């Protein structure tokens, strides 16, 4: 069995090797990398996205998210307040103003510690979720943009023709902003490409073990375990490293800078923190090795998780028993 410790993998494809993402997918799997729930691909040095960042500042973040923190240090909830909306270039200075700017630090680690530390106490603003793309269309290796779709892979898979469509989502971040422990709809896959600015942290627990971490949420957040019995599709609830640790849950950790993809796999619960102003580009996709995860994956029924469009089509095939109740959920 290759990489049977889990460990988070890196990979640095030649040019030859970034021609054809679907068997660079596979070839990670062969050595193992699945196993992690995350890997880093770092480009070949020829490679860009696209040619400057220079003319970004007028998109619109029409819905920011002011993520406001509940609890303790090491295991708290966070909720999203809709602030009014703001172009890129105002939340960039927003961002570096005194208030919401990176403090001083020594290095990753140093600022690690005062993420975990002082996050609580602040309300850093989000914008996240914004349909869109900054991949040149002339670039024809990992456009997030000009992926095959999962409607395609479920139809190539299965036979099944469905509705629906895959587009990827811009987040603009800044210091402290926060991703809670989730896994993607469906237990798909993520791509996330850094395209500029400060770095982003990142935790991940082994798909195998992904089952230790949700017995730990319904010990730590016990009112949401009842309400819901897949609270963590919520993405609201936050469990830091020390109290992973301190309850012998398996997980590992990275750092993503700009110029870098990360690939999290089918049911790795991935959870993490920006570093400073940064814009991120992210997508679902799937494979054949997904379609097993895709009909095994949980659902939350209490309606808080509301979801897109096309994953109605995902439960109706892959899951047809719990379709019905998903359903009356979403609606
Ligand atoms: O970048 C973020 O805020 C969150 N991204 C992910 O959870 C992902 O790419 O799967
Ligand atoms: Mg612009
Ligand atoms: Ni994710
Ligand atoms: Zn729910």
């Amino acid at each position: 069995a290759q990489n049977p410790n889990c460990n988070i993998m890196i990979f640095h494809p030649t040019k030859e090797e970034f021609n054809d993402f679907d068997k660079y997918i596979a070839y990670m799997e062969s050595q193992g990398a699945h196993r992690a729930g995350l890997a880093k691909i770092i480009p070949p040095k020829e490679w860009k996205a696209r040619e400057t960042y220079d003319n970004i500042s007028e998109i619109l973040i029409a819905t920011p998210l002011q993520q406001v923190a509940s609890g303790r240090a090491g295991v708290f909830t966070q909720y999203h307040k809709k602030k009014k909306a703001m172009t890129v270039g105002e939340y960039r200075h927003l961002a570096n103003s005194k208030k919401y700017q990176t403090p001083p630090h020594q290095n990753f680690e140093d600022l690690e510690r005062k993420y975990w530390k002082n996050r609580i106490y602040n309300s850093p603003i989000y914008g996240a979720d914004i349909s869109g793309s900054l991949f040149d269309e002339n670039t024809k290796q990992w456009n997030l943009g000009h992926l095959g779709t999962i409607q395609d892979l479920l139809e190539k898979e299965c036979g099944v023709v469905i509705e629906g469509v895959n587009t990827p989502y811009l987040y603009f971040g800044m210091w402290k902003t926060t991703f809670a422990w989730h896994t993607e709809d469906m237990d798909l896959y993520s791509i996330n490409y850094l395209h500029l600015g400060e770095p982003k942290t990142w935790y991940v627990v082994p798909p195998e073990h992904g089952q230790r971490l949700e017995r730990l949420a319904r010990e730590l957040f016990p009112g949401s375990s009842r309400g819901c019995g897949a609270f963590l599709r919520h993405k609201v609830a936050l469990i830091s490293p020390t109290v992973l640790k301190e309850n012998g849950i398996p997980f590992n950790r990275i750092t993503q800078e700009a110029g870098e993809f990360m690939v999290t796999f089918p049911y790795g619960y991935h959870a993490g923190f920006n570093h400073g102003f940064n814009c991120a580009e992210a997508i679902n996709f799937a494979t054949p090795r997904w379609i097993d995860y895709g009909k095994m994956a949980s659902q939350c029924s209490c309606g808080e998780a509301r979801v897109t469009f096309s994953m109605d089509a995902f439960v109706r095939i892959l899951q047809p028993e719990r379709y019905d109740l998903w359903k009356r959920g979403q609606d």
